């Protein structure tokens, strides 16, 4: 499933609903902490909207669990991200993958 | 993931909202075709409250695609079902499951 530990708080109230559109940075990792990428890293932050399997599975049940400011690690398991297959030349067979997640705000 | 085959038709309108009450009639089985469990064979319907977390993934995914009065028969793989584990003397490890699933009511 997906694990979640927090690093900082949110406001501890306004969670994401399902069509609002989710504004976040991250920077994801394999478990041995090796960077595949990150959003820190490109100019603009990540935008989603939950509830149109938009994202993997891990990154829906994690995100929806945070509030907005709240900064956190989601350790994902590979049945709810790439499994079996992952994805050629950034995310390799039954990785577990590990995000830093900020949720910014909600639009 | 879950595929759905469709068996017999059901209204094509009234579809399972979060929060509601599922009542369904069901066999599972394990993909040589094995019977697992069946509440056929138990004197009343199954009943679970979609978005909850009550039951399996697949399900979850599947039966929210179900119309009242629909058959169907759902093809779960091992991560949206039992995965590697399995659960003692039901399900083996790594099973993929099959079930033919009845949408009765919703209440
Ligand atoms: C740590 C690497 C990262 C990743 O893992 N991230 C991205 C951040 C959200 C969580 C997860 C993801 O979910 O990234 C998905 C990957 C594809 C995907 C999507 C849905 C799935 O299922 C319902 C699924 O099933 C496995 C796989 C994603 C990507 C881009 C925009 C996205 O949002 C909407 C859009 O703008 O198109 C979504 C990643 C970034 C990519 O580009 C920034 C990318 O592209 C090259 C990619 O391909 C594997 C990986
Ligand atoms: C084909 C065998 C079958 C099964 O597979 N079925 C049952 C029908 C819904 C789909 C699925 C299920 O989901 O069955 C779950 C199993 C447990 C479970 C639940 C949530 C999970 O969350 C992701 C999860 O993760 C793996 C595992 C279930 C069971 C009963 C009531 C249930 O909910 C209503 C209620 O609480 O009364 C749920 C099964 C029947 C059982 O009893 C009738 C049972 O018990 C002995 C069982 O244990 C493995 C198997």
């Amino acid at each position: 499933g997906v694990q979640v530990e927090t690093i900082s708080p949110g406001d501890g109230r306004t969670f994401p609903k399902r069509g609002q559109t989710c504004v976040v940075h991250y920077t994801g990792m394999l478990e041995d902490g090796k960077k595949v990428d990150s959003s820190r890293d490109r100019n603009k932050p990540f935008k989603f909207m939950l509830g149109k399997q938009e994202v993997i599975r891990g990154w829906e049940e994690g995100v929806a669990q945070m509030s907005v400011g709240q900064r956190a690690k989601l350790t994902i398991s590979p049945d709810y991200a790439y499994g079996a297959t992952g994805h050629p030349g950034i995310i390799p067979p039954h990785a577990t993958l590990v995000f830093d997640v900020e949720l910014l705000k909600l639009e």
